[PDB]
DNA sequence: TGGAGGTGCATCGAGCTCGC
DNA sequence: GCGAGCTCGATGCACCTCCA
C-alpha cells in the first residue's frame, strides 16, 4: 500500500534528511505529504528551505488534489469491512467494521467493549471472502484486560490455528497518556514492514480520566486527547487500517454519556453505544455515522467470542 | 521481581535526584517508567531537563514497547491464582483470585466480604502447589472489622502455625479517604523490601460515602476515588500482587447496585457479587470479567473461614 | 486514654488555632489525626497552610501507619467486653458487648431493646473482673422511654449503690435528628474529662422516620444518618467506648427487616435481632458480626433488668 | 409550664417573624427548640439566616443538653399519674395513666376503649391528691361515639358538679385523617392559654383504615400516621399532658393484633390490651411498657364509668 | 338541615367545578367539608390548587373546630329517637333508635331483623311527639324480602293512611356489593331534596358473603365493606338520619357471632343481638353501645309489626 | 319477560364480546346488569375497559335505581302464586308457592318433600285462574327419586293430558355438587327460549352431606352451597320463576333441625317444616317467612298427589 | 476546555356445623 | 349419655449541586 519514505531519496532528497524524518515518526511518503509545514520545521536538521523541497517532492508522489465523486465512489467500493463475529451486528454496520476510519465503541462496564475488540483481533485475520481483512492486528491496551485465551476461543470458532493467530497480534500495554501516544509512533514503523488490518486502543480515554484530574487540567487533557486522535486518523489514511477505540461512560447528574467531550465525538466517524440486555445478550446502537441510520441490534458474548444470541 | 530504584544511580542519575524520587513515592524503576512527564515535574528538585533524562534511562531498563500475543500468553500462564478456600469458588474463578489485577467483591451486609478477605489473607501464604501465592498479605481496613482471630481459624485449617501467619499480615486502619490513599505510598515502600502476594482494601468505598456528602461533592469524590484506583493498578503492575477491594451497595429506588459509580465499575477487572443464601451458605456471581463467563457458585462461611457448604 | 488536644500547643501550634479546633468539635489529638483535610478547611481561622501543619504535628503523636497482625492481636486481647446481665447472651456474644465498635440491636416493639440498654447502663459500671467496663454511661434517648427506676433495679441485683449508679449515667433527650447529632459534639467534650465505657443511642433511627418523610427526602435522610454513624464510629475509636444503638423494624409487604437501609447495615459491626418468645423470655440472634457465628440465645426481662430465663 | 413564644421577641427576634411562626403551629418556645432546621425553612418569611438565629435564641431558653440520671429521676418523681377509676387498673399501671407519654389502648369492639376514655376525661379534673391531673380534658373523637351523659355519671361518682365537668372537656369531631391532624394544631393553641392534663384521640387509627385503602396506599397511610404520632409526642413533651389514643384490631388469618403496624407499636410508650371477661367485667393486660411488667388486671364498666368488679 | 352545594358558587367557586363535584357524589357543603384532599384530587377537573380553595371555602361554612362538651351536650339533647313499636325495646334503647349513628341488628334467621326494619320504616314517619322522626324512609334491600304488606299492617296500628305511608318509603333492591354501594350515591341526592329520617340496609353483609368467597378474597371483601360503612357514617353526619343495618350470623366451630369481622364491629355504634324466645316472642340484647348498659328485653312479632308480648 | 342478551349488540357492544358473555352463563341483559365488575373480569376476552362499557349499557336497559314502595306494591300484586294441590296449604301460604323467591321444604324422611315437588311440577302448568303459573317445570333431582308416574296421577286429577304434562317437565339428575351447580348454567339457557314457572332442586343439600365430609371441609362446603343458593336467587330475579328446594334434617344430640347451617337459613325466603301426622296425613308449619305468620296446616299424600285429608 | 450518582419504605383481613 | 379442623390473597411511593 503506502510508499516507503526511501522513495524521497530517489526524487532528490539527501538520505541524511530522510534519516531525520524517520526519527520524527515519518516512515512513508504519504505521512510526509499529509503533514503541514509546521511539523517539518520542528525537526532539527530541517529548515524552511528543505521543507518546501521535501513537501514539493512528496506532493507529486501522492495525489493531493481534486477528483470526481465518481472516482471516489469506486475507491470506497474496494474498502474492506471486517466481520464482528455477529451476523446481527454485520447487518447493523452493513458489512462490519470499516477500515480507514475511526470507530468508537462505548458503554458502561461489562457491556462487551473488550470482547468485541478480542473478536475483531481474530476476525481481522480471516480471508477477505470470509469477512476479514487479511492482515495482522495491533492491540494497545491501557487497562491490562487483554486475554489471549479469548483470542484462542475465537480462533477455534473460525477453524484457524491458535498458534498463528497469536503470532499475528501485536500487543502493547500503555501505562500513561504519554506512553499511549508514544506507542503510536512505533505503530507506524511496524505498519510499514508488514501489513496490518486493524488497530485497537482499549481504552482510548481511560488513562485521560486520571492523568489529568479536575477542571484545572481539562484544557490540557482535551488538547492531548485531540492530538492522539489525529495520529489515529493519520494511521487510518496512511495504512488504510481500521481503528477501533473503546470509550468509557459518565453519569449525567441533573442517563450516561461517553467521556472525552466534544473532541472524541467529532473525531469518531462511527460511534457504537453498547448496553446490557438479558443474560449474555447485549444491544448495540448506531450512535453516530455518516452513512448508517440510527438503529439497534442485539448480539451475545459466548464462550467463543462475540456472536449472535441463541434466540 | 521489580527492580529497585537504586539502579538508576548506576545508569547516570544523581543520587540526590533519586532521593527526591523516593520521597515522592517512587521506590522502583518500574514505578518511574510507568509514570508520565507530569508526575515527575511536580517534584521540587526535578526539572523538565532531568525528567526526560530520568524517563529515558528508566525506559531502557523496563520493556515498554510492542510484543507478540504469543509472548504475552506465556507470561500469563505463569500468573499466580490464589485459592479462596472454597473448592466451588475456585472453579467459578477458574483457579482463584488472580494476581496483577484488581478484583472487586461487593454485596449487602453480612454477605461475606470481610470473611473472604480474611481467608485470602491466610491462603496467600500457602505454597504455590497448595493454591497460594507464597507471599505476605497487606490488609488496609477502613471499618475496624479486622479480626486476627479469624486468621487463626483459617490457619488451623491449612496446618499453618498461627503465630507465623499473623507475622506475615501487615495491617493498617484508615480513618479518612486521604489517609486511605496516603497508606498506599507506604505500601509501595514495604513491597520493595519483602515479597507480598495480596493487597486487601476493605472497604475501598466506605469512607468515600461520608467524607464526601451530597451531589455538590460528587465530582471531587469520584476524582479522588479514581486516583485511588489508579495507584492500586500501579501496585498491581509494579509488584504483581493481587488487589482485592471490597465495595458496598445502595438501593435502586425507582434491586441493589454497588456504589462508586462508573469509576469503580470500569477500573475493576473482575467484580464478584455476593448474596445471601440459606443459613451460612452464600452465592457468588461473576459480575464482570475479561475472561470469565457470567456464572454463580455457592460457598459457605464456616468456623474456619470461607469454605464449601456441607451439602 | 486519648491525648488532650492541648498537646498540640506544645508541639508548635498556636493556642488560638487550638481554640478554633475545640469549637469545631475536636477535643483530642486523635480526633484531629483522624480527620481529613476537608474537615479542617471548613473551620474559619484555619487555612490550608495551617491544615498540613496541624495534621503533620498530630500525625507524629498518633500512630497512623502499618503494623503487624500480631501486634493488633495483642491490643484486641485487651479490649473490654461488657456483660449483658444474661449468662446466655454473654456466651452468644462470647463475652458481652464489645467496646470500640458499634453494636446494633433491632426488633419489633417490646422486644427488649430499651431494657438491654438499661441493663448495660449499669453493668458498664462494674469492675472489669465482674464483667463491666469500669466507666460511666451516656444515654441519648430519642423517645422519652428512659426510666431511672429500671437502673435502680439492676443496681440492686449487682449490689451497687443506686445513688452512685445514677450519678454515673449522663442522660440526654434528643428531639430531632439535628439535635441528635448536635448531642454527639457535647459527648466528645464530656468523654475527655471523665472516662466513659458505653454510649447508648435509643433509638438511633426513630427520629429519622419522621423528620424525613417520603422517597423525596430519602437521599437526604440517609446522608444525615450516615454522617451520624460516622461520628459514632469516631467516638468509638477516639475513646474506646462501646456504642450500642437501637433500631426499629418495618414490614416487608410482598417478614420484618430493620429500617435505616444499607447505610446502617454496613456501618454496624454487630447486629442483634431480638424477637419475642414465651412470656417474659425473648430470643436474640446474631444478625451480623465479623467474628461471631450466626446463632441464637434466649434471655428474659425480669424485675431486675435483663437476665436468664427461669427454665 | 411551657414558655409562650412571645419570649422570643424579647430575646432578639422580630415580632413579624414570631407571627409567622404562630401561623405555622408554634405557640411556645419549647415547640421551636424542639423543631429541626427543616420545619423552619418551610415557613415563608423564614430564611436559613433567620432559622439559626431563631434556633440559637430558643436554645438558651430551653435546656437541651446533657444531664445526670439523678436529676432526671427527680423530675420523673413529680410526674402526674391519672387514676383510671378502677383500683385494680391503678395497681396494674402502678398509679394510673402517665402524663408526658403516649398510652395506647386497643381491643376488639365493646372492650371498653371509649368507656375508659370517658372515665379519664373526668378523673383528669380531680385534685392531685385524689388521683387526678387538676386540668382540663380534650377529646378528639373520630367515630361520633362521644357521650357527655357518660361523663355526668362519672362526675356524680366523684362528687363533682356535672356542669363544671362538661365545661372543662374540649370536644372535637374529626371526619378524615387530614382533619384529625389539623385538629392538633388548634390543640397546641388551646393548651397555651389554659392548662390541660389529658388528650384523648378515640380512635387514632379508625379513619386511617378507610381514607387509605389497599396495599397501594399502605406507605402513604403509614407515613401520615407516623407524622400524626410525632405531633402527639410533641404535645406530650411541650405541655406535659397525658396522650391516650385508642386503637382497633384485625384478625390474623393464618388471634387478633392491633392495626397501625410497626409505626404505632414503636411510637406508643405504653400499650394496654383490653379483652372481654364475664358480663360487665373486662381484662386489661400490659402489652408494652418501658417500666411495667407484663401482667393482667380485671376491671368493670358500671353505670358510673370504669370501676372495679363486684367480686 | 344540610346546606346545598350551590352555596359554594356564591362563595367564590366556579359553577363548572361545582357540577364536577355533584357528579362525584357531593351534593352538600358538609359532604365537601368532611372529605379529605384525596377524594377531591380524584375528580377529573379538580387540581390541587382548586382543592384547597374548595376546602377552605367549605371550611368556613361548616364549623369544624373545637367546642365545649356543654355545647355538644345541648345538641345531643335535640337528637331524635325513633320508636321501635315495642314499649320494651324503647326502654332498653332508652327512647328508641338513635339518629345520626349506625345501629346494627344481627341474629340468626327469623329473629325479626326484617320485621324491625319494616316497623321502623313506618314509625319513622310519625310526628316527633308520637316517637317518630317526621321524615321519609329509605329501604335498601339485598335479599328481596321487602314486603309492603307489612308496612300497611304497621300503618293501620298507628292510624296512618297506608297509601301515604307507602309513598314515603323509597325502596331499592341491590343485586351485588358494587350495586349496594352505588345505591348510596343516589341516596345522597335524594336526601337533599326531601327530608329523610331513616336509612335501612337489610342486609348490609349478605351480599358480601358470596360476592367475595374464601380467604383469598377476605382482604378485598373487608376493604369494600369498610368503604361501605364509611359512606353510611357520612350519610348519618351529613343528613342526621338513623342508619339501621342488618347483619347475619355464623357458627363458631371449636355459639354464633355476627359476620363482617372487626370492620363492622368497630364501625357500628350500637349493636342489637336478636334471639328467638317462645312462639312469637323474641329477645333483644344490647351487644355494643357507647351509652347503653348491656341488658335484655323481650319483644314480639305480631300481625301489626313489632310490638310487646301479650304476657 | 327478561330481555335477551342480544340487545347489547344493538346498544354498542361487539357481538364477539356478547358471545364471550354467553359462554360464561349470561344469556340475558338482566343477568349482566345484576353481575358485579368481578364476574365480568374473570371472562377471558373481557378487560376492565370493556367491563364498565358493558355494565353501563346494561344499566340503562334494566331499571336499577330507587323507586317508591307504592310502585313496588303494584308489581308484587301481579306476582303469581302456584297452588300446592291442597286447599289447606294454600290458606297457610296465603295463595300458594310464591314465584321470584326461594322456598325451602325440609323434614325427616317420608314427610312429603318429594311428593310436594311432584304436585308442584304439574300444578305449575295450570292456567293462572286455576292456581298455576302457566309455564314449564324444571326438576333437578339429586337422589334418583323422580317418578313420572306420580306426575301422571296429579295430571289426571286436574284433567290435563298426561302426555303434555310430561313434555313440559325438564328433568336432570345431578350426581355431585359440581354437577348440581353446572346444571344451573344450562337452566339459564333453557329459561330464555321457553317460559318456565318453577324450578325444583330435590334435594339441594343431600349431595353436600357427602361430597364434603367432616369439619375439615365444612368451610368449603358452606362456600360452595352459598354460591349455589346465589345462582338460584339469580334465576328467580332473572326469570321470575318459583324456586322450591328440598332440605334434609339432622338430630340435635344434646329435636331435629335442617342441615345446611346458617347459609341456607338466611338465603331461604320461606321455609316449610313438614312433619308426619296420622296415616297419610302430614303437617306443614311456616318455619320462616317475611310476610307469613308462624302457623300450621295439615295436608295428605293421596294417590293423586298432595291434597287435603279426608277428615 | 466537561466532569461526576445517590437512597428504602410500608400491613392487611375471618370464615364455616355436625351427628342418635 | 360428646366428641370432631381446615381455608390466602392483595402495591404503590421521588427528590438531590458544584467544580481553575
Ligand atoms: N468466556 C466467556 N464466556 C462468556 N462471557 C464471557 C467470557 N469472558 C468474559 N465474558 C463476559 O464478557 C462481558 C464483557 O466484558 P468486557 O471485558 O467486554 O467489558 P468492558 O465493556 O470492557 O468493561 P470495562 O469498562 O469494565 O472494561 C463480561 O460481563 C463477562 O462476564
Ligand atoms: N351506662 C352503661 N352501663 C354499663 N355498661 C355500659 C354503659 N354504657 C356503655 N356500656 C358498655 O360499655 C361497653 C364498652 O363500649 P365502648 O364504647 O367502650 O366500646 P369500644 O371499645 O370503644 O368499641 P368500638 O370498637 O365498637 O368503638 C359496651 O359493651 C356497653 O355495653
Ligand atoms: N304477619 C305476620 N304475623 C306474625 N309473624 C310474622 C308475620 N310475618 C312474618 N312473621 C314472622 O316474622 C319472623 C321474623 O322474620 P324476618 O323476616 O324478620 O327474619 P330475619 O331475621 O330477617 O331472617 P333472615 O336471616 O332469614 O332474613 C318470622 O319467624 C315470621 O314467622
Ligand atoms: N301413590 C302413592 N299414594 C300414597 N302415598 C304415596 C304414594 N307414593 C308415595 N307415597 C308416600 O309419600 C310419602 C312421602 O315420600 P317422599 O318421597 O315425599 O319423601 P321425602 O320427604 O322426599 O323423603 P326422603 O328424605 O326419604 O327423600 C311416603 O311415605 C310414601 O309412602
Ligand atoms: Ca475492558
Ligand atoms: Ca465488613
Ligand atoms: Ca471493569
Ligand atoms: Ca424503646
Ligand atoms: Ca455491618
Ligand atoms: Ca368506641
Ligand atoms: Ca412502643
Ligand atoms: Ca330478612
Ligand atoms: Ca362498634
Ligand atoms: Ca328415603
Ligand atoms: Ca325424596
Ligand atoms: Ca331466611
Amino acid at each position: 500500500g503506502p510508499q516507503p519514505i526511501s522513495r524521497l531519496e530517489q526524487c532528490g532528497i539527501n538520505a541524511n534528511d530522510v534519516k531525520k524524518l524517520e526519527e520524527a515518526g515519518f516512515h512513508t511518503v504519504e505521512a510526509v505529504a499529509y503533514a503541514p509545514k509546521k511539523e517539518l520545521i520542528n525537526i532539527k536538521g530541517i529548515s524552511e528551505a528543505k521543507a518546501d523541497k521535501i513537501l514539493a517532492e512528496a506532493a507529486k508522489l501522492v495525489p493531493m488534489g481534486f477528483t470526481t465523486a465518481t472516482e471516489f465512489h469506486q475507491r470506497r467500493s474496494e474498502i474492506i469491512q471486517i466481520t464482528t463475529g455477529s451476523k446481527e451486528l454485520d447487518k447493523l454496520l452493513q458489512g462490519g467494521i470499516e477500515t480507514g476510519s475511526i470507530t468508537e465503541m462505548f458503554g458502561e462496564f461489562r457491556t462487551g467493549k473488550t470482547q468485541i475488540c478480542h473478536t475483531l483481533a481474530v476476525t481481522c485475520q480471516l480471508p477477505i471472502d470470509r469477512g476479514g481483512g487479511e492482515g495482522k492486528a495491533m492491540y494497545i491496551d491501557t487497562e491490562g484486560t487483554f486475554r489471549p485465551e479469548r483470542l484462542l476461543a475465537v480462533a477455534e470458532r473460525y477453524g484457524l490455528s491458535g498458534s498463528d493467530v497469536l503470532d499475528n497480534v501485536a500487543y502493547a500495554r500503555a501505562f500513561n497518556t504519554d506512553h499511549q501516544t508514544q506507542l503510536l509512533y512505533q505503530a507506524s514503523a511496524m505498519m510499514v514492514e508488514s501489513r496490518y488490518a486493524l488497530l485497537i486502543v482499549d481504552s482510548a480515554t481511560a488513562l485521560y480520566r486520571t492523568d489529568y484530574s479536575g477542571r484545572g487540567e481539562l484544557s490540557a487533557r482535551q488538547m492531548h486527547l485531540a492530538r492522539f486522535l489525529r495520529m489515529l486518523l493519520r494511521l487510518a489514511d496512511e495504512f488504510g487500517v481500521a481503528v477501533v477505540i473503546t470509550n468509557q461512560v459518565v453519569a449525567q447528574v441533573d442517563p450516561k454519556k461517553p467521556i472525552g467531550g466534544n473532541i472524541i465525538a467529532h473525531a469518531s466517524t462511527t460511534r457504537l453505544y453498547l448496553r446490557k440486555g438479558r443474560g449474555e445478550t447485549r444491544i448495540c446502537k448506531i450512535y453516530d455515522s455518516p452513512c448508517l441510520p440510527e438503529a439497534e441490534a442485539m448480539f451475545a458474548i459466548n464462550a467463543d467470542g462475540v456472536g449472535d444470541a441463541k434466540d
